[PDB]
Order: structure tokens, then sequence, then C-alpha cells
């Protein structure tokens, strides 16, 4: 009935809509293969702050939710679906950490190693606790895959090359089982808003994160980064082709969780253009970046215009 | 009751018996490690034409089947087993495309790129349609594995090295799930003609096709091509050892679908001899090629002598 | 009722407690990264003989068991759990073969190839027979994984580099399915002595054996050996963290089968220190070796003091 009680966790995904984008506009300002466009770095300055403000506000309201109604938090945690959203704040904070604007650090040779330890203490603690709790047959909504690759990226950025290999191995081990189990029962059309958002978006995006983590850790675009990227591209093509355009769709706030895969799948190709200099690669990167940015912007406008003039966004007594 | 109605799709496999062989006799005429044998290229000329004629005749009779009795085609398509034979004509045509005799093209530096696009338009269309139809728990008789590796070979031959990597990645992704699911319930003895031919032959042959596609695309026999080939060899050894010779077997026209794996597993070793010059490798390649050719020839003679003098080959009202 | 009838097969695991250790004390006497410690080779001399004596005695009593009560052997073999112990003698003998003290062979450039063939005749025969018997849905207690990597190590030591690749490929193929199937139902706490010892120890140790076999066969610590080792380390960390220390545990003779994984996971890190010269790697190797040796010694003392003064070690009429 009150505002605090009627608050879904999916609001974390809203941050995932923006923070990942904050990465891409940095790459377009520093990509050696995209110097034809005069993309000023100032475009990155007015996105990182917005993402940080959104994260701060959402974390604030969630903490105010926990301090008052603990029974709601306990009920939400003990769910077969909503567990995957408990890794969201760490991932969003890590994506914000990677994309610091150049103005803050004139010489960012290496970031201080405190942030990585601070952000992987609780992450491994929560992951181990969740896995142990669930272990005591569909092990697809209780294992984390995306966080390991982002952590490998962060560790490589900090300066611990050796550490990031462990995270990459753990992420690969956790991803193989999920890919084996889930692919046989992949959701069909007219099921995107059918209470599966925390699961099927971070399964077509993790293949792309590996293509970035491996390239960052090794520095050479070998065959390892040229296969996971193509697997992600094939999945993207399958989703684009199989969807039913004739049936159509209706607006939902839950669509914000499906913008992360296509947003993180364009930095992969913009970092792939650097390896193979050619017209098709640059055209593909540009068109994917354009469509991702346009969809993000139109979704933001729609959710802004559907929240203030009308007060029907928040469901009551879920 | 009539000839047109009583016509199984497995006739496509007959082409798979010959066209793949047309590849091998080309390799034996150009293998640098098999120049001791004075294998004239003329042996390849009188096999490619035969395979093309067989394909033309079988395609003709199948088209005449479709134009008259559409209900039979609809019933055959909506089956849990017979779907896998709907990828056969494209694979056979592609194998015929790879093994063009040298006489036709005096300087075959690169084939024209039209053929690959013409042959992968419908192939991807059909694969996507079939997967989407089945998705809407044994996902082993509705996914294609062999076609991707042959397409990678064809794309590498044409001149698009970059394209063939995508097909290789897709084939690997589709093969891993099939290998995981099927290996736990591998068919036992006295079950080869038990209505499973479209499935278990293209599971012990796809591991060998990768060893050829990777070598062709990269040009160096690295460790990637030295593991899938050994997996295929181990599967071959298991089939040879476990089969019950005491029980015996009876002649069946359906045996023509099991000659493709051993035929395509000998070009792998004849292209593996080129990497490691040694007596055991050459002996293994020669003996596998000999046994495959002998079995193909004896099967052809048996099916020819069991078709004209006696009119009991075609079952009535399946 | 009699001694011969009341004899479990798990006694083979006792040899696995010692023979693997005989390897480690050899490495500490020859590791270029552990020359600070003045570890004399004499420590290896008084362990290999002990392991050989234990193996001889246990094999003797098991043969005397088979010659008298064949029905007991038949009943033990036809069990859903006890099959995995039928590969133990070959593995222990192979581990004894690898760790021959230097004094016996002044110039051990290459071992004679007879031993490998003698030890892989029966091994492949038994593996194929067991797989064929079981095939005619939890395929986790009838497939062998560890033996292939040890065989690859032995073949590389003998001088047949090419042969050991086949064993590595077979081991990888058999391990992938086991890892996929078993990881979803990994045993929880208070279940280590719950009649699962032949299964869950050789699943957290096989990942480490690959890191040694690949390094031995190729001679360069590439990325292949730096991922399976980390997977094994992650599994080790998960076991250490998740176990319930508050509940405690009671002594059991069956604990001897769980000392093999941590014993074979320390030679991996002592051979990993040679690739990356650094303080953390050496400290990790030293502490793992110390804890493994201490646990082995305390378990041996406990099982010696629980066998002679008290006669309650052997259960009657299992
Ligand atoms: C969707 C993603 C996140 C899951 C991971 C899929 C893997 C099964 C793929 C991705 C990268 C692929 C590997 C990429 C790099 C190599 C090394 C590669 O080396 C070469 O490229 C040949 C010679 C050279 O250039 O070094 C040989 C194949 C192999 C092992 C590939 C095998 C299959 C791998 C491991
Ligand atoms: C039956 C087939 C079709 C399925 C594919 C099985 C894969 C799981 C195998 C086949 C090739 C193997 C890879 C082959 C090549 C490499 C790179 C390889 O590089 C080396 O050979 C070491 C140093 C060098 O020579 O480069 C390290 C292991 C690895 C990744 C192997 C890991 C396991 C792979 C991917
Ligand atoms: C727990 C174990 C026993 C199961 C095996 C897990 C595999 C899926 C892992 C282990 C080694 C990994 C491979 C290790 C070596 C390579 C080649 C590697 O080459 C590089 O390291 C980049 C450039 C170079 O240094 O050669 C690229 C990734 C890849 C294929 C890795 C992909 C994933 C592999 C095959
Ligand atoms: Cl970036
Ligand atoms: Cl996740
Ligand atoms: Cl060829
Ligand atoms: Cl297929
Ligand atoms: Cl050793
Ligand atoms: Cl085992």
């Amino acid at each position: 009935w009150p505002f605090l009680l009627r608050f879904p966790i999916g609001c974390f995904g809203i941050c995932l809509g923006l923070s990942s984008q904050a990465v891409l506009w940095l790459a377009l300002a520093k990509s050696p293969a995209t110097n034809f466009l005069h993309i000023t770095p100032l475009i990155n300055l007015v996105v990182w702050l917005f993402s940080l403000v959104v994260l701060v506000s959402v974390s604030f309201t969630y903490i105010l939710k926990c301090i008052f109604y603990f029974e709601a938090v306990k009920r939400e945690y003990f769910h077969p679906v909503r567990v995957n959203f408990f890794f969201a704040p760490w991932v969003v904070c890590m994506f914000l950490a990677i994309s610091v604007p150049p103005m803050f650090s004139p010489n960012r040779k290496y970031l201080h190693p405190a942030i990585w330890c601070v952000f992987m203490g609780p992450y491994f603690f929560l992951e181990l606790k969740i896995y142990g709790q669930w272990l005591s047959a569909n092990p697809s909504s209780h294992l984390s895959v995306v966080g390991n690759f982002v952590g490998a990226i962060l560790a490589s950025k900090v300066g611990w090359d050796e550490v990031a290999k462990f995270l990459w191995a753990v992420g690969f081990a956790h991803y193989l089982v999920v890919f084996v189990t889930l692919y046989q029962r992949l959701p069909t059309s007219e099921a995107l808003p059918k209470e599966l958002h925390p699961v099927y978006s971070m399964f077509i995006a993790a293949p792309s994160a590996a293509s970035i983590a491996w390239n960052t850790i090794y520095g050479q675009f070998d065959g390892c980064s040229r296969t996971c990227f193509f697997i992600a591209l094939f999945l993207y093509i399958s989703l684009v082709a199989r969807i039913n355009f004739f049936t159509g769709f209706k607006f939902s706030v839950a669509w914000w969780s499906y913008t992360f895969p296509m947003t993180t799948a364009s930095v992969a190709t913009i970092k792939y253009a650097e390896a193979v200099p050619g017209y098709p690669s640059r055209a593909l990167a540009l068109t994917l970046s354009f469509i991702s940015t346009a969809m993000v912007c139109v979704l933001f406008v729609s959710t802004l215009l559907h929240a203030f003039v009308w007060q029907t966004l928040f469901p009551n007594d879920l």
C-alpha cells in the first residue's frame, strides 16, 4: 500500500540502462578506428554523472526499504527468479569505475587497487552464500556469469594481470553449465515481459563481455576473442529474426533490463574494428552503436513521459 | 500404393555415399604425402559426374513427389526423426562444389563468391525456421551441425576468411549441446537400422569436419585440429570395438547413411599426414581410405544387385 | 564373517594416499623454484618403497579375496557406486612409475616403452567394457577421467609425444560431460562419508592433472594450463569455505580417498611457480604442500592407532 513497500528490485536495471552506455561514449571518444567522427569527450562527462546520480537515488530508496520492512526483503530474496537482481549494484558500480572521464585523472596509468578488493569482497561473499543456499533441477537463476568478466576487466585495468585470469576461468566455468542447460528451453515469442528479465538478458550479453575481458587482459585480439563475439552476434541475429513484428508489443517498465545486452555488444565490435581494419566492420559497429543509443534514448523518454503525468507506473501490492 | 507416394527421403543419403568420396579421390591425387602412389587425376573425373547425375535424378523425383502429393511432404516434415534429412541436398551440393576436377578450371585461385551466398541463403533460412518451429526434452533431431563446417570450408575456399569464422563458431555452439545431450544415451548394438540414421552418423562425422575446416581457414595444423580429429578417431574405435560380430546383420538400404562418417574421416587423416611426416600416419591414412572405398564399392554393388532382379527394395505404404 | 569376505575395495584408496605424495617429495627435491630449502632426495627414497609395499600387500589380499569368494566380487562389481574403485590399481601403479627415485636410474633420459603399453592394455579394455555394459540418467559413476591425464604424463615421459595427445583428448571429452552433469547436484555438507567417495574426489582433482599433463607434453606453460589449474583452485576454495566447522566430524577410514585431490593439487602449483617467479606463488605452493603433508601424516597416525589396539576398524557383513 505505501510507496516504500510497493517497490520492485528491477529499478536496479534502470542503472544498467545508463551506466553501460557511459562506457560506449568513452570508447567512441578514444577509438583509433573512429577518428573520422569528431566525437568530443564532453559527451561522456554528462552521462557518467547522470548514471551516478541514478545509482545513488535508487540505492538510497532501497536502503530505506530495507530498514523499515525487512519481511519484504526476506520474501523477495527467497524467490526462484528475483535472486539475480542482487548482483546488480556491484556490476553497475564496476561499470561506472571503468568509464571514469579523462578529465578527473590527467595521467591514469593505473587505478588504485583498493576499489577492486572493496568491490569483490561482498561480491564473492554473496555469490558463495547464494550458491551454498540453493545447493542444499534448473540451476540457471542462482549462478552469476557477467560479474566475473567485468571483474577481470577491472583487475586488468588496476594492474593485476594474474588475478584477472582466475575470474575469467570462474566465469567460463559458470557460463558453460548455464549455456548447456538454458539453450534447450530458450524462451519463445510473447514471453519477454513474462517474469524472466533477470535471466535471459545476461545470457546473450556474457558472451560479449568475454570478448572484451580477454582482449584487455592479453592485449592481442587472438582467436579466443573472435569466437565468443561471434556466438553473441549469432544470438543477437536469432533474437532479431525470430521475434514476431506482426503481433507487436505493449509498453512495460520491465523492458529496461533488455537494453544492457545490445549496449554491451557494441563496445565489443568497436574494439573489434581495431583488429581488422575494414569498411564492413566499421559500418557494423556504427550501426549497432546508433541503434543501441536510439533505443536507449526513446525508452528513457517513454518512461519519463509515463511516470509523472500518469501515476500508474508502480503496481500496488505485488 | 503408387511409385511417387512410396518414396522415402533417405534416398538423399545415397548421394552422401558418393559425393564425399569424390572429395577423397581428389586429395589422393594432390596430397604431397601420397606421391608414392601414381594416382592419376582421371579417377576423380568419373566420380564427380556420377555423383552429380545421382543428385539430379533424386532431386527430380523428389520435386515430382512434392508437386503431386503435398500431404505426404507435410506429414514427413512434421516428424520427430525425418527433419534431419531436409539439410541433405545443400550439404551434398556443397561437397560437390569443393571437389571440382582440375580440368574444368586451369587456374582455380578463387571460386566466384556467388555460389556460397546462393547455398547459404536457403540453408540459414531453413535452419532458423526449423529451430523456431521446434522451440515453440531431446534437442538432438532438430539442430544442424555438419553444414556449418562445410560452409566454413567453402567460404575459406572462396576467399572470405573472415566469414568462415562465424560459421565455425555457430557450428561449435550447436555441436557442444548435441554432444552433451546425446552421449549419455548413445545407441547400443542391434539398433543401427532402428530409425535413427539421420542422427548418429552426423555426430561421429562432425568432429572430423572441424579438423578440416580449421586447417583450411588457418593454414597451420595447430592443436585445435589435433583434438577434434582424435575425438572422432576415439568414437570410430569405440564403434568398431563395441559392435557385435557374432550376432551379424542383415542387408538394408538404410545402411547408405552410415558410410558418410568413415568417408569424411579419411580425408582428415590424409590432411593430417601432411603435418606429421611419419610411417604410422601414412599407414593409418592408407588403410582407412582403403576400407572406406571398399565398403562403399561393395555397398553400391549390393544395392544395385538388390534393386533390378528383385523388386522388393521399395516398401509400400510406409 | 571371515576376514577375507569382510574386505572393502576402498583399501585401494589407501595407496592413493601415499603414492601421489611420493611424487610431490620428488618435485620438492628437483624444483628450480624451491632450491632455498635444502630438501635432500633421500626423503623420496623412504616413501616410494613404502607405497610399493602397501600396494603389494593390498593387491595380494584382494587376489586372495577373488580366488575364494567370486560371488562377493560379482556383487561388488554390479553396483551403482563401487565401479570407480576398479581403476585404482592402475592409477596408483602409474603414479609409482612416474616418481622413480633418481638413484635407480643415473641417466633417465627416457623410460622403456614397455610399461606404458602393459599398463594401458588392461586399462582401455576395462574402461571400454564398463562403458559398454552400463550403456546397454546419471552417467557419473561409470566413466574414467583421471587415468587419461596420468597416461598422457606417462606417454610424454616415455618419449611418445604424439600418443599422449590422444589420451588428453579422450580425457577432456570424458571430463566435460561429467562436469556438466555433476555440478548441478554437487554434494552438500555432512555428506562426505555418505557413500560417494569414489566420485567427488576424482572430480576436483582431474582439473589439476590436466595442468600437469599439458605442461609436460608441450613444455611451455601456456594459457591452457593456466585455466584448468584455476578451476581446480576455485573448487578447492569452495570446498574449504562451504564446509561447516561448527558441526564437526567423526573419524572414518573412508576419509583416505579425499586426500588425493589436495595432494595432486600441490604439485600443480609447484610446477606453476616455475612459470611465474614471484613471492605469492611460492608462498601458496609451500603452504598447500605443508597442509597436504600434515593432513596425510595425521591421517596415517590416526588410522594406525585405530587399527591395532582396537579391532573395530573392519565392519562385519556389509
Ligand atoms: C560464448 C562464449 C562466452 C563461450 C566460450 C566458447 C569457447 C568454447 C570458444 C571461444 C574461443 C574459442 C577458442 C579460441 C582460441 C583457440 C585457440 C586457437 O588458436 C588459433 O587461433 C590457431 C592458431 C593461432 O592463431 O594461434 C585454436 C582454437 C581455440 C582453442 C578455440 C576453441 C573454442 C573456444 C575456446
Ligand atoms: C569433437 C570436436 C568437434 C569438439 C571440440 C572440442 C574442443 C573442446 C577441443 C578441440 C581443440 C581443443 C583446443 C585446441 C587448441 C588449444 C590451444 C592450445 O594451444 C597449444 O596447443 C599450446 C601451445 C601452442 O602450441 O600454441 C591450448 C589448448 C586448446 C585451447 C584446446 C582446448 C580444447 C579444444 C578447444
Ligand atoms: C577444469 C578443466 C580440466 C576443464 C577444461 C576447461 C577449458 C574449457 C579451458 C582450459 C584452458 C582454456 C583455453 C586455454 C588456452 C586458450 C588459448 C588461448 O590463447 C591465449 O592464451 C591468447 C594468446 C596466447 O598467449 O597464445 C585462448 C583461450 C583458450 C582457448 C582457453 C579456452 C578455455 C579452455 C580450453
Ligand atoms: Cl572502455
Ligand atoms: Cl547472472
Ligand atoms: Cl579436398
Ligand atoms: Cl545434423
Ligand atoms: Cl614429478
Ligand atoms: Cl573416475
